[PDB]
C-alpha cells in the first residue's frame, strides 16, 4: 500500500534526505519512487541526470501532456526518479490558471499506485503551487531543518501552512515532525537550537539528528531514520524524538 512522503522546508539539507532516505528504503526492500519538484533540478542533478538534457519532466506530467510513466528515468542507486528541469518554473505559472491545480502531482501519482511501495517528494525552497502539489499528494510530512545556527524564523509560516492544506486540499495530511540536519555534536549550540524550536512551535523534533558532512556517520543517521519510517507505517509505531519520550 503506497506511502507518500514530502519533504519540505521553504528556507533553502533537504536534497540530500530525499536521496539517503530513498536509498535507505531501497535497501531495506522497498520499491522507491523520487519526485524532484524543483524547476532548478538539484535532485535530479545530484542523482546523476543533467536537467537541461531531459527530453522531457514532471513539467510536462503535471500538466497532463506527458504519462508518468514515460517520464520516469533510472538511478544508479536503484531508485526510479520522476525528474524535474527549469521548464517546471512555467507550470507555477500555468497551474494557478487552472481549477484544481493543487491535485496535479496527486493524479499523476495515482496512475503509479501498485508500482511503488514509497514515494518521496523534494519541495521545491517555497510556498508556492509546486509546494502544495508536494503536500496535497503526501499522506506525510517532514521538514529537514538545519541546527548549525538559531534562524528557525519561518517555521511558524510553515506550520500555518501545513495546517491550510490539512483544512482544504489533504485532510489526511500528517506532520512526523522536523529532521534535524547539519547536527554538530562538538559543541551544545546544535542542541540548544532545537530545543528553542521545540519550545517555541508546535512541532516534534526526531532522531537521530543528521550530522554536518557507505558506512559513515551520516549514512547510518539517514538508515536508522529510514527504519523508524517503516516501523511507522508498518505498525504505527511513533516515530522516536530528538529528546525521548
Amino acid at each position: 500500500m503506497t506511502r507518500v512522503l514530502a519533504v519540505a522546508n521553504q528556507k533553502g539539507a533537504k536534497t540530500t534526505t530525499v536521496a539517503s532516505i530513498g536509498a535507505a528504503l531501497t535497501e531495506q526492500g522497498r520499491r522507491v519512487l523520487l519526485v524532484d519538484l524543483d524547476p532548478q533540478g538539484c535532485l535530479t542533478f545530484s542523482l546523476g541526470h543533467d536537467p537541461d538534457k531531459l527530453p522531457v519532466s514532471v513539467h510536462e506530467v503535471l500538466l497532463g501532456d506527458v504519462e508518468p510513466s514515460a517520464a520516469l528515468v533510472r538511478t544508479d542507486e536503484g531508485m526510479t526518479l520522476l525528474p524535474a528541469n527549469i521548464d517546471l518554473a512555467g507550470a507555477e505559472a500555468m497551474l494557478l490558471m487552472r481549477a484544481g491545480r493543487e491535485y496535479a502531482l496527486k493524479r499523476a501519482l495515482a496512475k503509479l499506485d501498485g508500482d511503488f511501495d514509497v514515494v518521496i517528494i523534494d519541495c521545491p525552497p517555497s510556498l508556492g503551487v509546486l509546494t502544495l502539489n508536494g503536500l496535497t499528494a503526501a499522506h506525510d510530512v517532514i521538514v529537514p531543518l538545519q541546527c548549525e545556527t538559531l534562524a528557525h524564523r519561518g517555521v511558524g509560516q510553515f506550520l500555518r501552512t501545513i495546517s491550510d492544506v490539512q483544512q482544504i486540499t489533504n485532510p489526511d495530511l500528517k506532520l512526523l515532525g522536523a529532521l534535524p540536519t547539519l547536527y554538530d555534536s562538538r559543541t551544545t549550540h546544535s542542541r540548544d537550537v532545537l530545543l528553542d524550536v521545540a519550545d517555541r512551535y508546535e512541532l516534534p523534533v526526531l532522531a537521530p539528528p543528521i550530522p554536518r558532512t557507505r558506512k559513515s556517520k551520516g549514512a547510518i543517521a539517514y538508515r536508522e531514520f529510514a527504519d523508524a519510517l517503516l516501523r511507522h507505517w508498518k505498525s504505527g509505531r511513533k516515530m522516536p524524538t530528538f529528546t525521548p519520550e
